[PDB]
C-alpha cells in the first residue's frame, strides 16, 4: 500500500549446504561433436514456462506450491533449444518472486530434493530435512537459489525421463491477511530461471516437429 | 536499474558519412523530460496480467519538440532517453515489466511469459524514484527518413502480476502511471530541408 | 539475543572418561535447521496469555536424523542449538516469552509472572529474523542413556502478551510460529551398539 | 501489523533529574552480620508481582495507571528472600513494556515522587513535577528506569509500613486508535524488575510462614 | 596375500563432483570386523569340490550398521574390506579359492577351473590367521543409489580340493569358515536424506 520497509527484504541467500555440482565438464569428452548455446541466454532471467502460481488464504500447511525438476523444460529458450539436441547437462539459476501485500503473513519453505528419491507425499515434516530456505511471503527482492545437477551418470537425455534434482516449493504456515476489510490479498508468486555457468546439450539431432 | 542485456547501439556515428549534413538540436531539449503522447495509463484491482499498458515505437514523434523540429530534415537518427513514473503508496502490491522489443516482431498478444524473454525490468508498483532506461535505434539502414514512418525499437509495458490493495467505497484506488521522454546523447537530425506545409 | 543467565554446560567433554567410544556425528547434519516434532503454534487475537505454545526437551529426538542415529548407539550427551520462527506483519502487537526451565521442575500450570523468572528471553510478534538460542544439557549423570528417556532441560514457549491486530471477515489473522533445532558442537553419542530391531 | 519501524523506539532514558544515592554501603556497620543476596538474582530482569497493567480507550487522563513504592515487594525473587531478614537497603531498576499496535497513539507519564509526599489525588498538573519521563504507548524496546532509595535513615525494615521513594505512571494523553475498523486496541503494558547494584537485606530471622 | 591382479579402484573421489554432498562415517565403524550376514559354510569330508560355499555382493547391506546407515542417505560409493577364517587343525587338508568376480557376469554354476580365471587366492585349511582381501566397486555410473540394489562384485568362494581328514564315530568333523567384513578408507555415503519409513 506505501513504498515503505515494513517489508522483509530477505534477499539473503541462507548458505543452502551443498557443494558445487560439476556441469558439461564432465560431458564434454563423451560427447561426439563441440556444441554450446547463445551467451545471450545467460544473461536475462526469464519466466519459467510453469513459473507461475498463486497463494490462497485458504491453501493447508503442506500443499505443495510447486514441485519442479531440473532440465531444459525450465526455460523458453532451453526448451526450444532441446528439440535439437539428445542430452544435457549443467546447474540451473532460480529466481522466486514473492512480493505479496503488506498486510499479508505466511512463510514457505523452498527444498532441493535429490534424485531418486520418492515423489508423492513430501509432508510438512520432512520438508526441512534437504537443504532449504525458509521465505517470507512479503519479501521484495526475487529470491535467487541454485538449481544443482546432482546425478549418478554423465549426461541426462534430452529425453527427461530421468532423475533430476528437483526443487520444491511447499507453503509451511498458512497465509493471513491484517487488513480491516472484507479481503484477503491471493500472493501472486512467480518463477524465473536461466542457465547456469556450464549448462549445456550434447549432441545435435532433427529438430523435431511435435516435440 | 538501467543494466539491460543490449549492446550500446551507435547513432549519427553511423550515419555520418552518408549524410549530407549532421544537423544538432537545441541543447536545452536535451534536459527535459517531455510526456510522450500515450506514455500513461492505470492499474486498477481487477486488471488482470498480461494487459499492455503501453505500447510506442522509437522516433521523433514521441517528442513535441523533436515532432516539430522533424518538419525542418529529412532524416533522423540516434536513441531517447525514457522513464516511468508510477503512483502507489506503501500499501499496494503488483508488479509491471517493461521490455524492449526490437524493430522486426510480429504483432499480435503477447503473454505474461514471452514479455520477460525481451531484454525487460520488472518494477513493483510501490518504487518512488522514476524508472529510466533506454530506447535504442537498432535498425538495418543506416539513418531513418523523416517523412515515412518505418520500424523502429518500441516499448511494451504488460501488467506482470495483478494489484492487491484495499480501497474505499471510491473509486477503487487505480495506480496511475506515466511515460516521459527526451533524446540521448547522439540524436540527431540528418540534411536541412525547406518546412513542406502538411508535414 | 542469546544472552541468558546461563553458564556454558560441559558435554562430551565430561562424558568422555567414563565413555567407551565418543562417536561423531555427519558433519553435514550440524548444517541445516530441522523442525522439531511439536515445535509449532498459532497465535490468535482471543487466545489469553499464559498459554503454553510449546514446550519440549532437549534429546535426540527433536531430530529425525539424530533420532534415527539413536538406534545405533548405547548412549548420548551433548546441547542442541534451536530457532524460532514467527510469520506476523508489521500491523500486529503482542509478546512471547521463551523460558529454559531446569531438568527437575515440578510439572503443572505456570502463570505468566513464573515465567519470567527461568533464564528467558521476550520477543516481539514483529521480529523478522529466527530467534536462536542454546539448549543446554544440564544433568547429574555424565552422559545419557539412549534407550530410556530420562529428565532433561526443557524449552517452554508462553503468550506473554495478548495479539492486537485487525482482521477481514476471515479468517481471524493467527500468527503462526514454528520451531527449528540441530546440534551443537558438541553433542556425540557413546557406544557404538548393535541397532535392536525396535529400537 | 508489520516490523517497520513506524513506532518509536525511545529507549532513551532523559536524563532523570536526581543524584546516585548510596544503597547497602550506608547500612553495613550498623548491621550484625554479613548479608548477601544470589548475584545470579542480579542477572536477568523478572515481572513485577503486580507487574500488568491496561490502558484502555475510555481511560481519562490522569488516572493512575500504577502506584509502586520501592521495596522488596518488586521481585518475587526478592518478596521470597524478605521472608527470611528483618530490614532492606538500595535502589531497584525497573523496565516498563508498552508495545502497543502500531494502530494506537497516547503518552503516558513516570514519575519519581519522593517519600513523605502525601498519597492520593496526584493529578496531572503536578505528575511533571517530580523528576519524570514522558513515554509513547508504542515504544519497542522497554523503557529502563531507576528507583532509588532515597531515605532518611540507614534502612528499611523489611516490614515495609516505612516511606519509601514510591514510583508512579500516570495517564496523560488519552489512548486513541487509528485503525479503520470498529476495534480500539488496548494495550497491555508491562513491568520488569531487578536489584539493583548494592541492594540488600541486613539481618537474618526466622522465615515466618504467613509473611 | 592381498596381491590379486586388481587395479586400485576410485571411490567417492569419483562421485564427489556429481554429489551434492559426500557424507562421513562414524570412524569407530571403521575398526571393527563384523560378520556379514551369510559368509559362513562348513566343509564335510564327503563336499564334493566345485560348491560355492558362498557368494555375495558388494553393497552397503554387508554391514548391519552401513545398512542401518543407508536409510538415511540416498546415494553411496566405495570399497570394503573383508577377511576370512577357518576353523581347521593340523591334521587336515584340502584347497578354498576365493575370486572377485565382476559386476556384470552370466549367473550359473561355475567348473572348478573357471573360478581361478578369475582374479582369485587359494587357501588351504590349515591357516591360522584370517585371509584379509578388498572388495573394490567395480562401476559403470558414478556412485550407487541406496535405494536399489543394482549389480556389484561379489565374492565367490568355491571348494577347491576337498577335504580329508579323520574323524571319530561322531561327527565328521566340519571346517566351518566365517566371514567378516568392514568399510574401506573411501566409503562414503552421497545425499543425507530424510529416513522414509519403509527402507
Amino acid at each position: 500500500e506505501a513504498s515503505g520497509q515494513d517489508l522483509v527484504p530477505a534477499a539473503v541467500e541462507q548458505a543452502v549446504p551443498i557443494q558445487p555440482v560439476a556441469g558439461a565438464a564432465l560431458a564434454a569428452p563423451a560427447a561426439g561433436q563441440i556444441n554450446q548455446i547463445d551467451p545471450w541466454i545467460f544473461q536475462n532471467f526469464v519466466q519459467c514456462p510453469l513459473g507461475e502460481f498463486s497463494i490462497s488464504p485458504r491453501n493447508t500447511p503442506g500443499e505443495i506450491l510447486f514441485d519442479l525438476a531440473l532440465g531444459p523444460g525450465l526455460n523458453p529458450y532451453l526448451a526450444h533449444l532441446s528439440a535439437m539436441y539428445t542430452g544435457w547437462v549443467g546447474n540451473m539459476e532460480v529466481q522466486l518472486v514473492l512480493a505479496g501485500n503488506a498486510f499479508t503473513a505466511g512463510k514457505v519453505v523452498v527444498a532441493l530434493v535429490p534424485p531418486y528419491f520418492p515423489k508423492g507425499s513430501l509432508t510438512t515434516a520432512q520438508i526441512t530435512c534437504f537443504p532449504h530456505v525458509m521465505c517470507d511471503v512479503r519479501t521484495l527482492e526475487p529470491i535467487q537459489l541454485p538449481l544443482l545437477d546432482v546425478r549418478r551418470v554423465l549426461w541426462h537425455a534430452t529425453q527427461d525421463q530421468e532423475e533430476s534434482m528437483r526443487l520444491v516449493c511447499m507453503l509451511y504456515t498458512p497465509l493471513r491477511t491484517n487488513s480491516p476489510g472484507d479481503e484477503s490479498f491471493v500472493v501472486s508468486g512467480r518463477l524465473l530461471s536461466k542457465p547456469a555457468a556450464d549448462f549445456n546439450f550434447v549432441y545435435l539431432t532433427p529438430p523435431i516437429e511435435r516435440t
